[PDB]
DNA sequence: ATCTGTACATGTACAGAT
DNA sequence: ATCTGTACATGTACAGAT
DNA sequence: ATCTGTACATGTACAGAT
DNA sequence: ATCTGTACATGTACAGAT
């Protein structure tokens, strides 16, 4: 069934703890020169995120994403245009903080840390404008990428566009809802201008993927399992081998499938609507969700409402229907794609 | 119904703000003059604990629990012959309680309650005394009169931040219901000794303290459920703290008219209900269409605890509340025959 | 001048009042 | 159904201390 | 302030039971 | 084939020591 697809998907203990150890040193390394250096990222604090930290990492450990976050007290934000998601900001003083210049510094230092590795075979990959990421390239047995994010922490209250936003209240309820939103929130130097930071909520994704039944026990060894995170690996893996063979979809990301199934587990809440036996109506209504996404262009970031993921202007009406084609055959001839 | 019980139970707005303003003022006051430098409680932190602060509290707003804690760095417990919950402590703003190296429990009480007293005197304000001391109480009492009688209880406590004593193991079985994540943050927070300070005049009587877990009674009373929207605004009300209001009534009404009953307390009652909210761990198995049938089930298994002399501490599960030396059979039988009796006639006592 | 333990400012769940 | 007082958790301002 | 020790949740691998 | 129990591996929160 979609079974044998996840038996495919699973990670390897063997192959978990040969990454985990050298993406480790790496990283214990880097974070320690960001201290020990009279460097302006003294201060800076390691925050595990992203799919192999949400134990939702399909295939092979390989991709690893890190925060790297420093505390700044009393920064004073402006919403750039009315985007919702976007921010100009007010030791770091040569750096309105500006984005890429504190992003380059950062940049610098990881580049010189990396050339004195000697034990390791890793690079710094080339930058990407639109990455908010220092990337590394590791080697040693085979290719394991690591995101180094930087990232500002903000004790204040939330800002007013994500109001509206995290409706879990039905969910994982008010309680969660008013703890989460007093943990704090993250500003990430997203750019394409050069004084922009993102909105990051990669802190709080990680709690959910960990936290995400009605039930307490949902998952626990003394609770029932649920098919939450299976239906996110089978999404992700359609997505991802779509990608692979077809360049009309480089728009596309997994955090679009993320985004989607938190919808959808906000629309299902009960855990006995997640019921292992239940896996292909799942994994199906799913699909079904993304899909009307797709046709009515539509998915809303789940922490920021007024932020359209699917807007004209980020994603391109022809590539919609593109990926909505590649969906539906997938879905309607016993999906083809994860055979290969 | 039990509806109408409720009724009646339910606190008033009215009454709740005209008795929490007064005792804040006192509590504030006493918690400030142990702040005080050349005091031994410098450092003491205060934490609201018991039926009011869990919303359990019936009838009036009459009673409140307030736990004056105080962190003990470096500390050797000792289990006081194998009971679970009784406990030496072993080793400084203390250093006038120590008898070489165990902590006085009698002689920390006896300057706290000083200390207490004296501060008392000091306020002109609110109409306060202290209450004369109750032997096995671990709290000094203060009797305010807000035109209406209002007790306090001043609970000294030793916080410890290590794990918790080896006796509580195999206690807090909440995994099939609140899950191991819950209990295993729970087990994270910190445990607390308060004095045992019995008069009987067995060996160790000043030196004895005992385990509380208020903090984490008041934890689970407020996160009761096992859907986390249990009684939240975008949930399903539940009549898990309803069946706790009317078994604390049940006995409180019996304990006023039967001297007989002088051994049992509102705690027996609070173990018994967290052992069946552990057995129906569902919420729908405390669905509120279903009060009496819960009430009920509640009422049976307490019977069942007294007619089988067995009633484990949730989170000492070896020391029994219900044992033999603690409460007598004939106390137990006589509680017994009157619930069953209120059980199979109405519940007479609830009109009184 | 800088630092800080204390108290205030802000936000919301719970439950009673309307 | 909507409104409201209390309790409680977290952030931050500041007179008195250094 | 940094570091380590402890405890346990979330995983995977595999054998015996169903 | 699926479930259950055990073993083995990693991540992560926090207390006590340095
Ligand atoms: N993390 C993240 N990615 C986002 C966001 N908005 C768009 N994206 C893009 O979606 C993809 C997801 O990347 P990740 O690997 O981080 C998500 P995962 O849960 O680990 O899942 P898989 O590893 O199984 O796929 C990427 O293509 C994102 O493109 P990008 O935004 O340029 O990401 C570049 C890298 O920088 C980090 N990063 C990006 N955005 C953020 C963010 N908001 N907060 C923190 N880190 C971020 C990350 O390492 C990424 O790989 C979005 O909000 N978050
Ligand atoms: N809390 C508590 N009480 C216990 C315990 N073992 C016996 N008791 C006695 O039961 C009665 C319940 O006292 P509370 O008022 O704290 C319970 P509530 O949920 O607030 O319910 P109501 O206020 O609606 O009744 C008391 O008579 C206890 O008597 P005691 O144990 O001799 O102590 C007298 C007072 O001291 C405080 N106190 C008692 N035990 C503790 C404790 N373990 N931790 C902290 N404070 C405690 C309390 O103020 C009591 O009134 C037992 O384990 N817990
Ligand atoms: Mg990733
Ligand atoms: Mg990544
Ligand atoms: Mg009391
Ligand atoms: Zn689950
Ligand atoms: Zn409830």
């Amino acid at each position: 069934k979609l079974k044998k697809v996840l038996d495919k998907l699973r990670l390897k203990r063997k192959d978990i703890s040969e990454a985990a150890e050298t993406v480790n040193k790496v990283v214990e390394r880097l974070l320690r020169r960001m201290q020990k250096r009279e460097s302006e990222f003294k201060g800076v604090e390691q925050l595990n995120t992203g799919s192999y930290y949400e134990h939702v990492k399909i295939s092979a450990p390989n991709e690893f994403d890190v925060m790297f976050k420093l505390e700044v007290p009393r920064i004073e934000l402006q919403e750039y245009y009315e985007t919702g998601a976007f921010y100009l900001v007010k030791p770091l003083s040569h750096f309105v903080l500006s984005a890429t210049k504190m992003l380059s510094k950062f940049r610098k230092i990881i580049k010189e840390e990396v050339k004195e590795i000697k034990d390791i075979d890793v690079s710094v990959e080339k930058e990407k404008p639109g990455s908010p990421a220092v990337t590394l390239l590791i080697r040693n047995p085979e290719e394991i990428s690591v995101d180094i994010i930087l990232a500002l922490e903000s004790k204040g209250s939330w800002p007013i566009s994500t109001k509206e936003g995290l409706p879990i209240q039905g969910w994982l309820g008010t309680k969660v809802r008013t703890n989460l939103r007093r943990e704090p929130f993250y500003l990430v130097p997203k750019n394409a201008q050069g004084e922009t930071w993102r909105l990051s909520f990669s802190h709080t994704e990680k709690y959910i993927l960990n936290n995400h039944g009605i039930e307490k026990t949902c998952c626990e060894s003394s609770g029932a399992k649920c098919c939450r995170k299976e239906c996110l690996k089978l999404m992700k893996y359609l997505l991802e081998q779509l990608k692979k063979e077809f360049q009309e979809l480089d728009a596309f990301c997994s955090y679009h499938v993320k985004t989607a199934i938190f919808h959808m587990w906000t629309q299902d809440p009960q855990d006995s609507q997640w019921d292992p036996r239940n896996l292909s109506s799942c994994f199906d209504k799913l699909l079904a969700f993304f899909l009307e996404c797709l046709r009515t262009e539509k998915l809303d970031h789940y922490f920021i409402p007024k932020f359209n993921l699917f807007s004209q202007e980020l994603i391109d009406r022809k590539s919609k229907e593109f990926l909505s084609k590649k969906i539906e055959y997938e879905r309607n001839n016993g999906f083809p794609i994860f055979d290969k």
